[PDB]
């Protein structure tokens, strides 16, 4: 029993964090094999600024050891610093681009040293509600599948509303954001419907069934209601993905949709679901199955 | 900006997790130097749990009855002893990944990270607190026994909890690393239940100060209170009594935000009376009590917004 916001074990990622300095800016880098990946803003016409830099300008620090930069190149908004030493702690890894609604673990770092780990989700507006202070740039987001680390996010900046923006590991931003000081803001956000449904199924698994009712709904009627509450539209793929949870608990996905419809129109009425007075949307259907089965890494 | 429930990086603890097997039972162990620490109930059957005589069960065991597995490598047990509710298995190999560590016993209201394991393999990490009733609201399934609770302030791991059992309400009970249980609990399948739980008042106050640091002051009022009048109100809402030590501990946060501890107590009194009225504080519709004053100073900026 118990349901918590759970992050992946961070150890395979801890062994990759380094500190990157160039002139006045100090931020974090990801050391994989003989290349260090970091945000290009550590150095705007980025190619004009980069052509003026020599390898010895970038000071790379791995623990107490200084690494020697032997080359440099830019890929989109990420800088790739070729170093003389291969990381002996390099894990089996991949660079993956995620979709909004998907979740991941964030290892927050300052000065190349990891300070904390938390779980979060890519919001439909392509921002993340993270916990970052100045010096956190270069912190990475990841998932683990058996022994392989899937790197999906690198932190670049904070928006005026306190939310965060960044790129995949190939330097492409999530969202209509750019890496410079300008007037930019997050768009209106929506609730991840498929995730709230998964979390209602997790509550049923943990013995919380007060919100269940005898009613069902059509997918079209549910989406007409959901659009009125700033909820993301629910697709047939979402319904198929919740299949296992629907068969395990005995509650059909459209049957659970009718419960969510009533929660949106009437509220919780002094009650909580899994210790929460709000409907939670940062657990995917796979996070629910993984936590209520015990998958190890 | 932002405020998340944040756990310590788990890597130093991952390198210590092993699998321990005794007959039909399999749970997790903590391998530090040449000793593996695990719950003593690994020697019990399900029947034994009603009234187990651990000393009688242990005297019948030899070193080769205990199978220890570190990854794909089998460790050889060369000795064994019991310290309270923990079993200490002397092994023939020191853990090369042993970090700088301490065994610390914590007080209720203290927070820590939990590395949940199954079969000596870590599956997840989450942050939690020792409740006033000495239980923890964790996320554990069968096979999680031996999972540990820890804090990593600076570069030293402070082990404070080892998981032993799930109580009937779904909450969890365990011991410090010296085998002494937190709470009036026993490693026995007895009629035992968690006492009535209360809210950690000093933690909710710290979290209200974190919200003020991040720019939210809607909940403040023009009133103050005496400590005695605050506690008379707090007791009525199942809140732990606030002591002079708690007031002293909130000093730094008070001086940083400019809000006196008894003035912040007045806002809490009002929040308990009125509720949130459709509003949230740091993305939460409930008053959060699993962030200590120390966690707030650690996670939040040194400059108020
Ligand atoms: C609060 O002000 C800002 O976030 C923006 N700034 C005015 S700044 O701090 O000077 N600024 C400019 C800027 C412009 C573009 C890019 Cl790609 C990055 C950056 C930086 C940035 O975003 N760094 C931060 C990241 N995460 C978290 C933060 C928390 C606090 C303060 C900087 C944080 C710095
Ligand atoms: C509803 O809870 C249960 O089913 C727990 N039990 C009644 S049990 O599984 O029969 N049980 C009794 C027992 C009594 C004392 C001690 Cl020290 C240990 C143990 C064991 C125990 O507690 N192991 C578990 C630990 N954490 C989490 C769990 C989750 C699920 C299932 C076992 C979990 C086994
Ligand atoms: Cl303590």
């Amino acid at each position: 029993s118990g349901f918590r916001k759970m992050a992946f074990p961070s150890g395979k990622v801890e062994g990759c964090m380094v500190q990157v300095t160039c002139g006045t800016t100090t931020l974090n880098g990801l050391w994989l094999d003989d290349v260090v990946y970091c945000p290009r803003h550590v150095i705007p016409n980025y190619e004009d600024l980069l052509i003026r830099k020599s390898n010895h300008n970038f000071l790379v620090q791995a623990g107490n050891v200084q690494l020697r930069v032997i080359g440099h190149s830019m890929q989109n908004c990420v800088l790739k610093l070729k170093v003389d030493t291969a990381n002996p702690k390099t894990p089996k890894y991949k660079f993956v681009r995620i979709q909004p609604g998907q979740t991941f673990s964030v290892l927050a770092c300052y000065n190349g040293s990891p300070s904390g780990v938390y779980q979060c989700a890519m919001r439909p507006n392509f921002t993340i509600k993270g916990s970052f202070l100045n010096g956190s740039c270069g912190s990475v987001g990841f998932n683990i599948d058996y022994d392989c680390v899937s790197f999906c996010y690198m932190h670049h900046m904070e928006l005026p509303t306190g939310v965060h923006a960044g790129t995949d590991l190939e330097g492409n931003f999530y969202g209509p954001f750019v890496d410079r000081q300008t007037a930019q803001a997050a768009g209106t956000d929506t609730t991840i419907t498929v995730n709230v449904l998964a979390w209602l199924y997790a509550a049923v698994i943990n013995g919380d069934r007060w919100f269940l009712n005898r009613f069902t709904t059509t997918l079209n009627d549910f989406n007409l209601v959901a659009m009125k509450y700033n909820y993301e539209p629910l697709t047939q793929d979402h319904v198929d993905i919740l299949g296992p949870l629907s068969a395990q608990t005995g509650i059909a996905v459209l049957d659970m949709c009718a419960s969510l419809k009533e929660l949106l129109q009437n509220g919780m009425n002094g009650r909580t679901i899994l210790g929460s007075a709000l409907l939670e949307d940062e657990f995917t259907p796979f996070d629910v199955v993984r936590q209520c089965s015990g998958v190890t890494f």
